[PDB]
């Protein structure tokens, strides 16, 4: 709500205030994926924020935490058996995919970081063994499996394991350094910490008229059919801005929204960051390996209020109060599910993720009739789910938003129940369809009990028998739900 995030944030304040000025400037919702201090210390010292090259994120241990490893214990994969070699192959494939940018370079850190982390209580300067032509500045940590080995002048950490003990990886070495990769900014060696991130971008409800050159808004608004008016608003935004473009440098947004990401980049160009592109990959769901559920989401609004949520239940609560539930915009992360169900890109990942554990799916890489009737059905599911995940409906009142959203769920539920009414359905795909079916039922019905319409879902489903359209059978849905 302000300062309660500033005291337990782990981020830097100058980026926050220079985001506050652009929040007042072009009125967008800069939603944060907050990271800890162990990367933004060296970010404020001026070392690079990596893109999607290696996925060694903010580790919590050491003055070289946040920094990318070669021996991957210096990341979240700390204490794992086969994941460390998988990350070693990840950096050996990041050199072969992001070549020209990625090298195998020694480090460059500022030496005040060790005295910064004598006071966070992790590292204990203990025994000394003589090497490298000096009294070597050794220090152990709260773990002793791998130490750090720094001289007071050089910017290389030439670590070793203790040869009196054994390792956990299965291999041994001499005092061999963590060779780090880099965002080599035209030959300048810049190693990589866990990057400065985002959670979402969302302008105001009328700044799309200040984002779209509004001479298409000049021809969209004047139209006589109100349902077709909202559909002429919405289909234009599907053909303009839903179609995200991914890369390996900046993240996953559209054209105007990466045009706002360069202003979110100019927020740090004048205040202590020299690594260039500061927004590089966003939230936990902007990660392309597996999702994570974060419990602290730092909302600054178009006013710039330094608000943090409490947990994910309260995060969805605040989202449905103000972020979507007020006159605002929700450009989002594309058996007890209370408020939410996952998304359609999550549905496509879930779709192509489970037909390899079991060889048979009900539709596969084939050429038959019912499998591609099912493909057209599931394309209709994706379209109906894109228009159910739609906060472009507050040009009308919130009752119209709920009406549009659940008519989308009705049309999707019709085909979801219909494709189960088929031949022999594989039980994984059968229970996956029912797994989505019970929750889409409860998502409509929890809306309806949070509405004032009171009908059961099944009666509302059986009174509507739409042929193909949402141009006539929305009027019968209207005349059922209207007058209260």
């Amino acid at each position: 709500k302000g300062e309660k995030a500033l005291k337990a944030s782990g981020l830097v304040p100058e980026h926050a205030d220079a985001f506050k000025k652009i929040a007042r400037e072009l009125n967008t919702y800069i939603l944060f994926r907050p990271v800890n201090k162990l990367a933004t210390n060296l970010i404020k010292s001026g070392v690079a924020t990596k893109g999607l090259n290696v996925h060694g994120k903010s580790s919590d241990w050491g003055p070289v935490a946040g920094y990318i490893p070669f021996d991957q214990d210096l990341s979240k994969k700390h204490g794992q058996q086969l994941a460390v070699e998988k990350g070693n192959l990840e950096n050996k494939k990041s050199i072969t995919e992001h070549e020209g940018e990625i090298g195998k370079i020694p480090l460059k850190l500022d030496h005040l970081r060790i005295e910064e982390l004598k006071e966070n209580g992790i590292i204990l300067k203990g025994k000394k063994e003589i090497d490298n032509g000096k009294k070597y500045y050794l220090l152990e940590s709260n773990n002793q499996v791998y130490e750090f080995r720094i001289s007071d002048e050089n910017n290389e950490v030439q670590y070793k394991t203790k040869e009196g003990k054994i390792t956990v990886l299965g291999e041994k070495f001499n005092w061999r350094n963590i060779e780090v990769m880099a965002k080599n900014v035209e030959g300048v060696l810049k190693p990589l910490t866990a990057d400065y991130d985002l959670f979402a971008l969302a302008p105001s409800l009328t700044e799309i008229k200040k984002q779209i050159p509004q001479k298409e808004w000049d021809k969209v608004v004047n139209t006589p059919n109100s349902l077709e008016k909202q559909k002429g608003v919405t289909n234009l935004l599907i053909k303009y801005g839903i179609e995200r473009k991914p890369d390996s440098t900046k993240g996953t947004l559209s054209n105007w929204q990466k045009q706002m990401l360069d202003r979110l980049n100019e927020a740090v160009k004048y205040t202590g960051y020299t690594g260039g592109d500061v927004v590089n990959h966003g939230t936990e769901q902007d990660n392309e390996e597996f999702p994570e559920k974060d419990n602290e989401i730092f909302i600054i609004n178009p006013e710039g209020e330094f608000i943090l949520t409490k947990n994910w239940e309260m995060t969805g609560r605040f989202i449905e109060k103000n972020i979507t539930g007020k006159d605002y915009l929700y450009y989002f992360n594309r058996k007890a599910k209370i408020n939410t169900i996952p998304t359609s890109a999550e549905f496509i990942k879930n779709l192509s993720s489970i037909r390899r554990s079991s060889n048979v799916g009900v539709y596969k890489d084939s050429g038959d009739k019912d499998e591609f009737a099912k493909k057209e059905s599931v394309k209709k599911i994706a379209g109906y789910l894109s228009d159910y995940y739609n906060s472009a409906n507050h040009i009308f009142s919130q009752e119209k938003k709920r009406k549009i959203s659940i008519f989308r769920g009705i049309q999707a539920y019709n085909e979801i129940e219909n494709v189960l009414k088929s031949k022999q359905i594989a039980p994984e795909y059968k229970n996956y369809f029912q797994y989505l079916k019970e929750r889409i039922t409860n998502q409509v019905q929890l809306l309806l009990t949070h509405q004032k319409s009171n009908i059961e879902f099944k009666l509302l489903y059986k009174q509507l028998n739409f042929t193909e359209n949402e141009t006539d059978n929305f009027e019968v849905f209207q005349k059922i739900i209207d007058e209260k």
